């Protein structure tokens, strides 16, 4: 991952996105997302469902090195955000490698 | 994931892959994969290890449904394959999401 918080920043406002904790794990379950984030502290149960269902489908994960808390405020939302997807990347090179 | 067994022929015949724990574990770490392969029964010491170097980067980790010596019949080595990965997928679609 190459500049995280501006590649999610033009992810969010150019591509897709979706925040939640199920909605993240409906994707890395389904398919559908291209990558799934999870907060650091994000509860241990989440990220491991979420990491599983990863591994089934080869969706990657990354994980944000900072919390619930810092991860809503980067993503301008009211509350904390545990995990999200990227749907589409818009122009955005977060999915880059 | 689609059709695994023959997207990890076409890269293996048509692309560049890097088998073996210690490797893979380098290219989670360092970068330089598209793509980590666990085999399912891999040493849980190991798995974690490349699950942890591949959050950290975003690479994503397909876990194979088989066993590390199924993963090494597919790959035709003499040996257990626990762990791989595409560093070119070649004419494959196995990066395909």
């Amino acid at each position: 991952m190459v500049d995280f918080a501006f590649a999610l920043r033009k992810a969010q406002d150019t591509g897709k996105i979706v925040m939640g904790a199920r909605k993240s794990i409906q994707y890395a379950k389904m398919g559908g997302a291209k990558l799934i984030i999870v907060a650091r502290n994000a509860r241990p149960d989440i990220k491991e469902d979420i990491e599983y269902y990863a591994r089934l489908s080869g969706i990657p994960v990354y994980e944000f090195e900072g919390t619930s808390v810092e991860l809503g405020t980067l993503l301008g939302r009211p509350h904390t955000v545990s995990a999200l997807a990227v749907v589409d990347p818009g122009e955005s090179a977060i999915l880059a490698l």
